[PDB]
């Protein structure tokens, strides 16, 4: 969504925001997932997998999983502009 890819920076709308690590379709669901790299550990996180399957591998508690099409570029930094 929005050309974000893998490496892409991405907010999830109290915005959530985490580094795109995986996009993919797990089995089971009928749309595209964004698994994200948070910054911080988080309660509901894990290292890389969803529904117990691995995608990415990331640090303990940082793996976040959202559908792709709730994604945004992170704001924070979408509007930076270049030295001239």
């Amino acid at each position: 969504s929005h050309g974000l890819e893998v490496g892409s920076l991405a907010e999830v709308k109290p915005p959530f925001y985490g580094v795109i690590r995986w996009i993919g379709q797990p089995p089971g669901l009928n749309e595209v997932l964004a698994g994200l790299e948070l910054e911080d550990e988080c309660a509901g996180c894990t290292d890389g997998t969803f529904r117990g399957t691995r995608y990415f591998t990331c640090a303990l508690k940082k793996a976040l999983f959202v559908k792709l099409k709730s994604c945004r570029p992170d704001s924070r930094f979408a509007s930076l502009q270049p030295v001239s």
